[PDB]
C-alpha cells in the first residue's frame, strides 16, 4: 500500500498473509481473506506458481512475532475455471485456498463479510484498501500492516479513456486514482472493504495496478468484484 498508515492490530481481522516457501523461509507474496475456518479468498494470479504455500491469521508485523498469529498450510487450491493468467484485463482473477487446518477465531481472527450477490457501490463510496504490500512504486514490502482510503470509481467512469479504458470490466471494482495512495505489488489478492449499512463488507480482491506505477493519478487500482462471484464462492466450498 502506497501512502497508507499502520492498521491498529485488531482493526481487518479477516485479513491474511499468503506466503511462500523460499529456501529454509517462508516470504510474503500475497494478501487474502478468511471467508471460512478453513477457507481463503485470493486473486487467482497469486496462485499462478506452483509453490508451496501456507496462510497465516492473525498476523501483523510480518518480521516479528506478534504472539497472535496461527500459520496453516495451504491443502487445495480452487482457481476460478475462467481465468487466464496472460489476460488479467479478462478479469475472473479469483481463487478459493482450502486449509489444512481450520483456524481459531478471536479478535485478531475473524471471518471476512461478503456483500450481498449482484451488489455495485455508489461512485465514491468510502472504502479502505490493507496490505503488507509496496509502500512506493518499486519500493519494499510493508513489515506492518497498512491500510489506505480508496474511493470507489464506478464503471462508466473508470472504464473512460482517462482511466482503464476497456481494460476495467463491469466485474471489477475500481478505487483511489487521486495519484497518492493506492495498493501496490504484495497487496494483490488482499480485501478491499466497504462500509455498507454501518458494517464493513469485503467488496473487492486487489487484482491489479497501472505498469506507469502504483500511485498514479486517473489509475485507480482494481479489484476483482467480490459480489459478481457470490454463486461461485458457494458452490466451491459446498463441493470441496
Ligand atoms: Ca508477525
Ligand atoms: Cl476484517
Amino acid at each position: 500500500v502506497v501512502g497508507g498508515t499502520e492498521a491498529q492490530r485488531n482493526s481487518w481481522p479477516s485479513q491474511i498473509s499468503l506466503q511462500y516457501r523460499s529456501g529454509s523461509s517462508w516470504a510474503h507474496t500475497c494478501g487474502g481473506t478468511l471467508i471460512r475456518q478453513n477457507w481463503v479468498m485470493t486473486a487467482a494470479h497469486c496462485v499462478d506458481r506452483e509453490l508451496t504455500f501456507r496462510v497465516v491469521v492473525g498476523e501483523h508485523n510480518l518480521n516479528q512475532n506478534d504472539g497472535t498469529e496461527q500459520y496453516v498450510g495451504v491443502q487445495k487450491i480452487v482457481v476460478h475455471p475462467y481465468w487466464n493468467t496472460d489476460d488479467v484485463a479478462a478479469g475472473y482473477d479469483i481463487a478459493l485456498l482450502r486449509l489444512a487446518q481450520s483456524v481459531t477465531l478471536n479478535s485478531y481472527v475473524q471471518l471476512g463479510v461478503l456483500p450481498r450477490a449482484g451488489t455495485i457501490l455508489a461512485n465514491n463510496s468510502p472504502c479502505y484498501i490493507t496490505g503488507w504490500g509496496l509502500t512506493r512504486t518499486n519500493g519494499q514490502l510493508a513489515q506492518t500492516l497498512q491500510q489506505a482510503y480508496l474511493p470507489t470509481v464506478d464503471y462508466a467512469i473508470c472504464s473512460s479513456s482517462s482511466y482503464w479504458g476497456s481494460t476495467v470490466k463491469n466485474s471489477m471494482v475500481c478505487a483511489g486514482g487521486d495519484g497518492v495512495r493506492s495498493g501496490c505489488q504484495g497487496d494483490s489478492g488482499g480485501p478491499l472493504h466497504c462500509l455498507v449499512n454501518g458494517q464493513y463488507a469485503v467488496h473487492g480482491v486487489t487484482s491489479f495496478v497501472s505498469r506507469l506505477g502504483c500511485n498514479v493519478t486517473r489509475k485507480p487500482t482494481v479489484f476483482t468484484r467480490v459480489s459478481a462471484y457470490i454463486s461461485w464462492i458457494n458452490n466451491v466450498i459446498a463441493s470441496n
